[PDB]
């Protein structure tokens, strides 16, 4: 019945035979992005109609598609030829990587440079990685992957403890050509294996840790309904799953006495990026855009129970299209689960006797997702008192390099021979407010600081100071830990009890932002992470900071092209756009597997209430 | 049998017969602060002498006086009259909160401002607050406290609801005067309660939250010997607890296969101030210095077992002193259990086929406390893979006033005519270092952005640089979050296998420092509040960023007059000293009780250990 539903297999099979009824979908043809359309503005109206977005690849050469489905009606709503040297490549299949490796080890210069390093081929792993826009004109309307060689010695061997650095290959997936081997030297490849299964290197385990058992013997507090309805100590939302952007959360909403008060329309992580600081002519070009060119949600892990959550686990199991049409299921691939979270409030009075202690509590939503050597864990949290929160954790095997000879100001020394080039790990959040209701607006608050004197004898004081920001072209913000910068988002026409807007305050960790240089190919492409917050007004096909096909595709797209429309932004439907991220210069400690490391943000009623949200919290 | 044990009842008696004895503790003595003495520096001290430092108030106008007394022998070591209008007031006493309300009752001029505010005296109470230096002559030498009145309807009534502004009179606690009674205007006293337990506010109480059971069938994985020494996953440490700074950790230490590591000689928060920023004449005195004025560890609370700490909790009660030299236990007043703390380690290999996930756990230290209307809960972490983090959780109830007519700059309003004026919690952690020893040095590491040009022809090249701070001249820092700023405590004598000194970097939370006036008087009495970091070289002395007698001190003293002797700090026995804070503009979600908040800061190893520490944790 819900229109914000989990895609079901059967609405993937069926776009499956709608689209190859359509003619659209014959065998050249590969499925590179499904995913369900949101409603329109406007609750109601058309009773149901579950629209779908695909992303059409032809392998022999023929120009992709961009295709509308709806899946209640059964037909194609709109189909459109995609010129990607202008617009971009579509993402990365997985059948592409396969092929990079396979290439390269029947090409005579990856061999005579594999020789020359007295390398057996049949042991040279090759990560298949992005290529970005660069110098290369070939390049322009072709799909290329870039490749990167590591030695496995043996089937179970952690490879990426041998690069082979000093050589680098390009290979267009399409024609199946490799079109260029770049060698500029022999580099010792680091001979230490990083087995971190290997009682060699682990030493015998610890027999110290006693079990923490967690359990709830009446079952957990929310409730699901309708497959993908969340309902918890006065939360209400829907959880939803995309293949792009990983758990996207929708209608979260806070009951307040017999009201259901919107708070989020929409809750995404819609890009992130990992660019890298090593100038080396071998790795310089690389920076992965995890959501925009592989698909975050694609590599979703399947979570096992005890290992991955803890406690009483509720799993959803989302369902995903493979490259043919079919529904493929991510089994447990979303954990939700309630966690004690310490003391709420507490206060024991001198003058009434009175001692009161209450406990808080947290819904936690995560998934995992693997890209390569890389594992990165999404989580959401609602607590009692209306906070909402993200939190991304950041795991797996380092990138690794060889380590020169003389040292090197852009990367760390891990192991004797072994480097591990310096990188960010960047995200944008995509927050289309609905704080009250649709007519928002943000204002930055300040702290201000004032001078003694007439009215401040003392030199005590200090205020501050909230700036609204009222269109588009203004609405582009940097960070300041020093004078404690916040953002609200209010609503104008939604007053509490003190008739004073209501509010929420998003606290940033105030992380640096993109240090590329501003004129760099990634900070064009990324230029969503050169800034800390931006605020565009709503529109059905801003979807995300970095445009629809970000594979190869120059600047000219996303954010910066958004904002020029300089549109009306003071009491409208408006969406936040927050760049966060972690600036990795890799210590000894994250070899030979990474512990994680973590960044995120969140937001804080302000005004939002008439007054505590948390006093019918019971004594436990 | 360890020098480093918890004060005992026993040793607290024979501290109050050998002063009796000495004839230093007559009936008109007071103790205003007892406690041990750490040992000096000696690695190889073997003869056990416990001494006690003792503070002693005379109630009839006598000097107060510093004793040092030996238990072991039973003797005095040194007696020292004050001269308190040099070195500043002995803390607050407990006692003295009573007199404050009692004096004003029979005053004519507190009567009559009440009187004009038909205000029945029996229902008033007076928050004796601690009473700084500013323009009054007449109270340099002498003991004073302010006090705010505020209304309770009836005995269980929440006073603070019920602010009288306007009104503020100053008291000599000793010769037991009202030196003034300030009276500049009337203002309604709000009249909604603030009564968090009274169904009328609260409503029903929820009925949804199910049980969240957490147990550890085989009992925790720490062992506790010798009252106060902690094992945990490697880490040795012991507790300790002072009647001023409440919670102490002594001997951090890390064992890394078959050495034992030192990493801090001592831990703990040496001070923390409330300054408020309101420049009404009725509040802009007012600061508090909870550590050095009040005495954080005397109003520990006990901890309740299921509502204050929740799992497999194992107890220390510490012995304090009243202010007659009988010993006093604070029954359950410090909490130590093990958590889960979710995902550690994880990655999927495509290559390898291996899926390898553990989990991460941390060991939690922790007391609150309550002085008049806030109550702060710290807390000290132990993480598996050797990071240490202290986090303050802020709740109670905001300090309030009158909200005036017609708004205000410096008050936020809560409730109808209630207001809440604008302040900070700054806290400063002082962490005796001894990264692998006592010759350390602190580095400041900045991220150095690099322009496209030759040998960065691409422009993605970023790197990081690395100053020695080598004078305490030159050891006041400033945070920098644009630049990703860090500090790293490192041994330049001890080389992990890279042949790199091994460190630890301390990551701060970046939030506002002190933002009075720096001509004002409470930045010369908080002016460790200023700056994010000071480093010291150790000296026995040295305890306190604001000196040993905070209380009415003019200003100056502590962390400035250190750092003036500019004594070396490459290589050396040194002292961390950081700065960190909340600023607070109260919410209406803040009102009538307060959800926690909080701050805090982590150190993660640098390069201290040889590869992951955390390869020998096991799947479980
Ligand atoms: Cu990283
Ligand atoms: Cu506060
Ligand atoms: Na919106
Ligand atoms: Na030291």
């Amino acid at each position: 019945a819900s229109p914000f539903r989990l895609a079901s297999a059967g609405e993937i099979s069926e776009v499956q035979g709608i689209l190859r009824t359509a003619g659209l979908l014959g065998p050249e043809k590969r499925i590179a992005y499904l995913g369900v359309l949101d409603p329109a503005r406007g609750a109601g109206s058309e009773a149901e109609d579950r629209r779908f977005r695909v992303f059409i690849h032809d392998v022999s050469g023929a120009r992709p598609q961009e295709v509308t489905v709806s899946v209640t009606n059964g037909t194609v709503i709109s189909a459109v030829e995609l010129d990607t040297a202008a617009t971009g490549e579509l993402p990365v299949l997985e059948e592409e990587f396969e092929v990079v490796e396979q290439l390269l080890a029947t090409d005579e210069r990856w061999l005579k440079a594999l020789a020359a390093r007295n390398l057996d081929v049949s042991k040279v792993r090759v990560a298949p990685l992005s290529a970005g826009v660069f110098e290369y004109a070939e390049e322009r309307g072709r799909r290329i992957l870039r490749g990167l060689a590591f030695v496995q010695d043996f089937p179970e061997d952690s490879a990426w403890a041998h690069p082979v650095d000093g050589l680098v290959a390009y290979v267009d997936v399409v024609s199946k050509e490799v079109t260029r081997v770049i060698d500029t030297g022999v580099f010792p490849v680091p001979a230490e294996h990083g087995n971190y299964t290997d009682p060699e290197l682990t030493g015998p385990l610890r027999t110290t840790q006693k079990p923490i058992s967690i359990t709830q013997p009446e079952g957990p507090s929310f409730t699901v309904t309708g497959g993908n309805h969340i309902e918890w100590e006065k939360w209400s939302l829907d959880v939803g799953f995309d293949v792009r952007e990983g758990v996207v959360l929708h209608n979260i909403a806070f009951r307040d006495g017999d009201r259901l008060r919107p708070i989020i329309n929409r809750a995404s992580i819609a890009e992130m990026v990992v660019p890298y600081g090593d100038p080396s002519p071998i790795r310089s070009w690389q920076n992965y855009f995890d959501t925009g060119e592989y698909l975050v949600g694609q590599y979703a892990n399947s979570l096992e129970l005890g290992c991955d959550c803890l406690g009483d686990i509720t799993y959803l199991s989302p369902v995903i299209s493979d490259a043919f049409g079919n529904p493929r299921e991510i089994r447990n691939g979303i954990c939700m689960h309630e966690e004690d979270w310490g003391i709420l409030a507490k206060h024991s009075d001198l003058w009434s006797g009175i001692n009161y202690t209450r406990r808080n509590r947290r819904m936690v939503i995560s998934f995992f997702t693997t890209i390569g050597n890389y594992d990165y864990g999404f989580y959401w949290y609602l607590y009692l008192d209306g906070t909402i929160e993200f939190e991304a954790k950041a795991t797996g095997v380092v990138f690794t390099s060889a380590f020169p000879e003389g040292g090197s100001d852009n990367i760390s020394q891990l192991a004797p021979g072994l480097g591990a080039p310096f990188h960010q790990h960047i995200f944008s959040a995509r927050l289309d407010m609905a704080i009250d209701g649709f007519t928002n607006r943000v204002e930055e608050e300040d702290v201000v600081r004032q001078t003694m004197g007439p009215g401040n004898e003392r030199g005590n004081a200090f205020s501050r100071k909230r700036t609204v920001l009222t269109r588009e072209s203004e609405a582009v913000r940097e960070a300041d830990a020093r004078t404690g910068r916040t953002w609200i988002i209010s609503n104008p026409e939604s007053k509490n009890r003190l008739n004073e807007p209501v509010g929420y305050k998003l606290h940033a960790h105030n992380q640096p932002t993109l240090l590329a240089d501003p004129g760099s190919s990634i900070a064009r492409r990324a230029a969503f992470a050169t800034k800390d917050l931006w605020v565009t007004r709503y529109a059905d096909d801003e979807r995300y900071p970095t445009g629809d096909f970000v594979n190869q595709h120059s600047g000219g797209a996303g954010l910066p092209s958004y904002i020029a429309q300089d549109r009306d932004i003071d009491g409208q439907d408006i969406v936040v756009w927050h760049t966060f991220g972690l600036t990795h210069f890799p210590r000894v400690e994250d070899w030979p597997i990474m512990p994680v490391d973590t960044v995120g943000f969140k937001l804080r009623p302000e005004g939002f209430f008439d007054r505590s949200p948390v006093l019918d919290v019971p004594a436990n």
